[PDB]
């Protein structure tokens, strides 16, 4: 029955059924339920349909039949357009039902009592340290006192910095239905027999909801709306959830107060609506409307939560408050008469309450209508005017005796105003250096004295110093503009109109030069910003890392620079980036040994240095392994200042479930407390050289496949959507769109390639090695950490996809190409695992592996699908018999959008 | 009341109170009834003085403060010769009603799911593999197939050899009440409706009751043949029902593993044997007598326990049904004073009929046994009896194929196989007994014989000569022995011990170990006394080297016995060694026995192959292997390659046997460990050692066992010193090189102080380190990769949780003259030094962090054996010094020396349990 199906999806995940795992069981029972509203919505043939897919893929998936492969193919490209979208749609919603059954189990899975220690606890959320333990550890282990385990921890500061979904922002209203079924399902296993049946049919009703909700691109503005429902669904609440977790760790721990409320231990941020880089679409329009939603969203949480506080704070018993009372003494939910004097809290509050209402309602005028007539006075222009009458409120009720109460819902409310400020994210902006020096030639050339872009980096440091303390402005009326140029000064136009509380860094994409960042200081001051953006550099290829110490080192030599920038430099990293230019074993190894560089420069010139880290590495992966992958860091990166971006694709996985929520805010703490008293182990001079010799080899391998083949571009092309997904060569294709087309191919090149080249050569030249590799994997977290990511990639790997996409859309002469990366390929996993010491694919994290298998026969059904969509949509001749239509002005571009979001909802994190 | 005797536990032992971990309510619960008995049995005031100790030696041992140390005291030597029994007797019981709960706990708590697959995983009981994940990571990770595992398994053999008692062998009666306690608290927390729990709670009132007052102490010593009785006792309670569902484990394990046989019934998987009785080695009152009569007590209770069960299988077997072969048997029997089957069986019940004529004749064996033992002789005659074991396996054999032929394979294959596997590894003596005797002895006779011959003096002779005269007399035409042979009462002990060997059948016996075995002639000498004899089966000779000096010099007697046509010929592919670790400790230090019993054993393991020769390494006391437990498990596989090879044979010490056979699940996974140990480490050796650590070791060796021997063998008041810090005199009841091993192990132990399991690991790492920074790492690599080196680690970590300086330091104040103590407290530096690099080494903060079980087990146990420290300390210096007077307090019981202090030892031993 549901037994049957239970049964079925076993054979793929066999084994120790315990009492805390349940994936499979609720696997079973959401698939069960689905089938039934699809019979219901759309008949029993098109159920027999769907089913027929699912047990077809399970089988090929099975076994690893490609004649299952081409059952499934046959079965597919018979389906009519519109019977092809409803397979494409149910086989998504399946993957959304089995991440949101896995995130249950995550929640809820059991806690390892007894740890052994080792760093490789720290992978897996099982087995990883809470606050708590990292605190003890910290104490019995590394001998710090309580006090300055405390002191560390109030100096601290963690900055989570969330970019936009790289293909379909979930939107509010679906992830909130998301939310109801996992609770539903939850609820299940908690119960009398009607409150089952209850919710039984509560459970059935939410799945047709989400189903039905399935409606031409979106607004920036709308994707940034979408990006920000996290925090009403749980960050909202969890950072104060958190926080007070903290207190009872510290309080077991012997400190005998609270952390401090106004400690600025988390911060949120966000690249949405701020990233331009290689995005027009990102105007400074777009920029100046998500600092208003980010305003008016933020005054509106605050709004909507302050009724119910005052409710709470009934009491009658300070002449401080009093007297602020006093002086003080319509169209709401609550308090819509006047308050009277006896209840002198909720005087204070009510006054909060109308200043958070107009501070909402002018962000809502200057962003609908262009202006507000409300006056400053009328609203909160700064986060301290909004702190101040809530710390009278805290002391008021400390004063009177009711400390105890002070430290409820107050103190949960006073930490979310310090969180979360006025904006609950700062904006970062992020633009090209190109663009800068676009900008400062028709400046130079205008002015007539010559052309920015045709001078040296040694003129153009000279010239920009010059003018960052030059007497006149440089920009008249007159100065002659591009669209490109326009659209870049009007950018700094917005920032230097908006408060700085909007505002985090102004990141340089494919910065180089000293000359990039005192580019844009130079534009900063030319607009008169009251608080300049710090100017935090990307460097991107190979050359540039190796290019980035003696840049930053002049930057640090120069008196104008070291004193605009008090002590403080932020610099940026992208792991998918530079694996983009040198492949990702040599990325990572250089981005290890650049971290070094510029950290023993910060040292050297008395720079506090934040190492911000750009998607793709080991830290993004969310869930335990992002524990470990903090630990592994070099020693001194972190230092009290960890800046990680929270990439779009994992934002679901990490804050969607309130548990998993807190968990996620619990591990960037403990860690970056950690990490700062315990660096991991540093590389014995073995493994660097060893290190050194693969990268050679890594990289002549993987750029002499991506870069110098003359048909690698050609087969690219073909292989894989990339062309469809928009909707030079390599080098010009942004990193995004590169792991995305591989991804969706169930192949992966851009993750693996240049790792089997590593091996082979190092194994080959000195059988010794294989050993040195194995301890590097067994002791250095660093070397760990790298061999994991590609390794959950390969579970996600599935070659018989990429041979399918071969026969189906390359033509013959490409073919063999094709099998011969698959080759690499297999030898590749094969070297990996031998260094792991692993027969099979994450046999050391058998959870994981679980979660990934559920997930495939779904996954290669849609990848099916796709294959066949994309040969039909390239070429209008091919033609196969239909069948009569199964189901009870829509296209091919439709099912292959449908597809695409399926197989990354399903492939989440890789590369 | 309840809750503030739990509370006071938690003190010393906090944190993760969890739902499976219950060890602290068992213990509170424990001594609460036993309380209350000590009030109605002797007085409230009494109960007030034992809630007082325990009291004041809890709130010792958690804060360390010698106040209360000194306040124990106090009140200790206060009491009168009475009181202070009772308190010693108290005090004794409380450990072993810890020990009880200790057990339960470890039956019952919870095995973690998922297994890193680390080596360590196999130290410890709840993460280590059964018999099922070896057999699995054979298969997939060693890439063996089913059928090969199954075949190694078929093929492999585990001899546990049981031990006496170093201290007090537990007799049958209280064994059994223990037993009970442990039942009823286990019942406890099973459900329960409150009258169970009230009739449980009176049950467990009552039998820690009847258990305290089963507390004879008697003027005579216990016979051998009452140790050996005493010894046997573990196979009624668990050993004898535990073996069959053991190997019922491994039918499902193979089962699993798509292997669709049973375990053959036949298989000699698993063999007992006994020393009780049989060694004879510095002790003369194992005489020929008790040699003679442990075997046919050995004899008598086999067939006992057979007879025993037999009316039970008859029971059961009411089946009709036979086959032709088993009714032609049926019908012979029935033309030719019990519980049951009193009248005659009619034919319609063929297995009864058979089983009634097996039923017979166990009896007669049985009592053959007992007339050959209470009488002399019995006229009882040979085919009314088993004389062999496939007498009794062959009508069970065809009880089993009868029920097959008639379709019933799945009823054979349950009460019948089970008695088939008791016989099959029980056979007609419940173990076989291995002789002990030192070399010397051999050679004292030797002499005798010699120069009654007028051919000189044996002893006097070179190791050449001696075997020249040995292989010339092993092919001898006459014999040696005429009856004017004049014999010195050793040498007439000796001999008349191989009568007993000729007379007895070969079933009885296993090894001839020789103990200070050092040449090719001590092992000659042996096999020319067995031939002399006309022993038609000769027992195994099994060389014990002792010393190191000695096992330097077992290779090149092996090269030469294996080099010999006549030994050759004799051992038939097959030779016994045995190695004692507590011996070769006692002469070196035991860092350098452990490494050169590593090295002695590899070097042994080569020659024998060179030789074509099979090789046992027999596993004497003192080992990491000896440890019980997980520990045991991690130890066996950390063996050198090819050092077991399906063949493992261990010594059970008598003072671990309670812990592990003691209690059914226990005693089900000590067999399955040694099973599981076994297979694998045939299959999946340990690492080899790195050149390095070889070259370290041998560098640190040289350095402990300087250290050991200029501290125990080169100060010359070292004797002195320890003839006053120790009770070892007292315990009597050359110098060191004299003292046997277990004596020496024993009195450290008594004093919390345990130097001999210690002393030279201190020196051994501080030069290491000293010479190169970098062997620091080198040493915590070995720890953390090397099975041999971590194990050997572990032991000594496990010894120190057991150590405690203050009461040594309080021995000294009480015992040590003046111009002694600095001597005394120079060790104790050596001890903080040593522990401090021991710890350094493994990594850790706190003795056994790694193990925080043991941690919890080994600390509830402290305050207990702390008040019998104190207790036994005043105790010696009131039987030591009768110028030493105190104030005693008038009597508290209500209704000398010596007997305090035998207490005092003893429930010191049964709380300190195995260290070296
Ligand atoms: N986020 C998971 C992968 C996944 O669940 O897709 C990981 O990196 O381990
Ligand atoms: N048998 C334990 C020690 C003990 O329980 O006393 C061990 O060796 O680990």
């Amino acid at each position: 029955k549901l037994a049957s199906i239970d049964a079925q999806l076993r054979l793929l995940v066999p084994g120790k059924v315990s009492e805390d795992d349940k994936l499979v069981e609720y696997d079973a029972l959401l698939l069960d339920k689905f089938l039934d509203i699809l019979q219901d919505l759309h008949g029993e043939d098109l159920k027999e349909a769907v089913q027929q897919c699912y047990e077809l893929s399970a089988e090929y998936e099975g076994k690893h039949d490609p004649k299952k492969l081409e059952e499934l193919g046959s079965l597919l490209t018979s389906l009519d357009t519109g019977d092809s979208i409803v397979i494409a749609k149910a086989f998504s919603h399946m993957l959304n039902l089995a991440n949101l059954a896995e995130e249950l189990q995550i929640a809820y899975r059991r806690r390892i009592k007894l740890k052994s220690g080792d760093f490789a606890d720290e992978a897996n959320a099982t087995t990883e340290s809470d606050i708590e333990e990292t605190f003890k550890r910290l104490v019995h282990k590394l001998n710090k006192s309580p006090e300055e385990v405390f002191d560390a921890l109030k100096n601290q500061t963690v900055e989570l910095v969330l970019t936009a979904h790289p293909t379909q922002s979930v939107r509010r209203s679906l992830l909130q239905k998301h939310g109801r079924i996992r609770n539903c399902l939850a609820q299940l296993y908690a119960i009398t027999p009607d409150d089952k049946q209850e919710l039984d049919e509560a459970l059935h009703r939410e799945i047709q909801a989400a189903f039905r909700t399935d409606e031409t691109p979106p607004t920036p503005q709308d994707e940034m709306r979408a990006g920000m429902s996290y925090f009403h669904e749980t960050i909202w609440k969890g950072v104060p959830k958190f926080l007070r977790r903290v207190d009872t760790a510290l309080k077991n721990i012997g400190i005998n107060e609270r952390f401090p409320y106004n400690a600025p231990l988390i911060q949120f941020s966000s690249w949405m609506g701020g990233d331009r880089d290689g995005n027009p679409r990102v105007t400074p329009e777009v920029t100046r409307d998500v600092c208003l939603l980010a305003r008016m969203m933020t005054s509106n949480m605050y709004f909507s939560q302050i009724e119910d506080l005052m409710i709470e704070m009934s009491m009658w018993r300070n002449s401080e408050l009093r007297v602020r009372a006093e002086e003080l003494y319509k169209h709401y939910i609550e308090f819509w008469k006047r308050i009277p004097p006896n209840q002198p809290y909720r005087v204070i509050l009510g006054d909060v309450r109308d200043k958070l209402y107009n501070t909402r309602e002018r962000s809502r005028h200057l962003l609908v209508d262009g202006k507000s007539d409300i006056p400053d006075e009328a609203v909160y222009t700064n986060v301290e005017q909004l702190l101040e009458p809530l710390e009278l409120c805290y002391r008021s009720l400390c004063d009177c005796g009711d400390h105890v109460i002070a430290d409820g819902s107050l103190l949960d409310f006073l930490r979310q105003v310090s969180t979360f400020g006025l904006s609950l994210v700062k904006l970062d902006i992020r633009q090209e250096s190109d663009r800068h020096t676009e900008v400062l030639d028709a400046i130079t050339q205008h002015l007539g004295i010559g052309s920015y872009r045709e001078w040296s980096e040694e003129k153009r440091q000279e010239w920009l110093l010059a003018e960052l303390s030059g007497k006149r402005p440089l920009i008249g009326p007159d100065l002659p503009k591009t669209e490109e140029v326009k659209d870049c000064l009007d950018t700094f136009k917005v920032l230097a109109e908006l408060p700085s509380d909007c505002f985090g860094a102004y990141i340089i994409s494919m910065a180089t030069s000293t000359s990039d960042v005192l580019a844009v200081e130079l534009l900063q001051r030319e607009y008169h910003i009251k608080h300049p953006l710090r100017v935090v550099p990307l460097f991107e290829k190979l050359a540039d890392l190796e290019a980035a110490p003696a840049a930053m080192t002049r930057l640090f030599s120069m008196d104008w620079y070291r004193n605009r920038i008090d002590g403080k430099q932020e610099v940026m990293i992208g792991y998918s980036d530079s694996g983009k230019d040198a492949g990702r074993f040599s990325a990572a190894w250089q981005l290890y040994k650049t971290q070094e560089q510029i950290v023993k420069i910060a040292k050297e010139f008395g720079v506090k240095l934040v190492i911000f880290h750009g998607r793709g590495g080991t830290v993004g992966r969310g869930g335990g392994p992002t524990h470990l992958a903090l630990l592994s860091q070099p020693p001194d990166t972190i230092n009290g200042s960890l800046r990680v971006t929270v990439q779009g694709e994992v934002i679901e996985q990490s804050f969607g479930e309130e548990h998993l929520c807190f968990r996620t805010l619990q591990r960037f703490c403990a860690a970056t407390l950690e990490h700062g008293m315990n660096p991991p182990i540093s590389p014995r001079p073995e493994w660097r050289e060893l290190m050194d010799q693969m990268a050679v080899v890594a990289t002549e391998e993987y750029r002499s496949v991506v870069f110098k083949e003359p048909r690698f571009v050609e087969y690219f092309r073909l292989a894989t959507p990339e062309l469809e997904f928009g909707r030079g060569g390599i080098e010009s294709l942004r990193a995004i769109p590169w792991i995305f087309s591989w991804t969706q191919t169930r192949f992966h090149l851009p993750v693996w390639l240049g790792f089997g080249a590593a091996f082979k050569h190092a194994i080959q030249k000195d059988s010794k090695n294989l050993q040195m590799l194995q301890e590097m994997y067994k002791t250095w977290p660093f070397f760990r950490v790298t061999i994991d990511l590609v390794e959950m990639v390969f579970a996600k790997g599935n070659p018989g996809i990429a041979a399918l996409n071969d026969k189906l859309l390359v033509s013959e002469d490409l073919r063999p190409f094709g099998e011969s990366l698959r080759a690499n390929y297999e030898e590749t996993k094969n070297y990996l695992l031998k260094i792991a010491g692993h027969k099979d694919l994450l046999e050391g994290d058998p959870y994981l592996k679980q979660g990934i298998r559920l997930r495939d026969p779904y996954i290669t059904t849609l990848n099916v699908c796709q294959a066949y969509t994309l040969k039909r949509i390239r070429d209008p001749n091919y033609h196969v018999t239909l069948r009569p239509h199964i189901s009870k002005a829509p296209g091919l571009e439709d099912t292959l959008i449908l597809t695409m979001k399926g197989i990354a909802a399903g492939m989440q994190n890789t590369g």
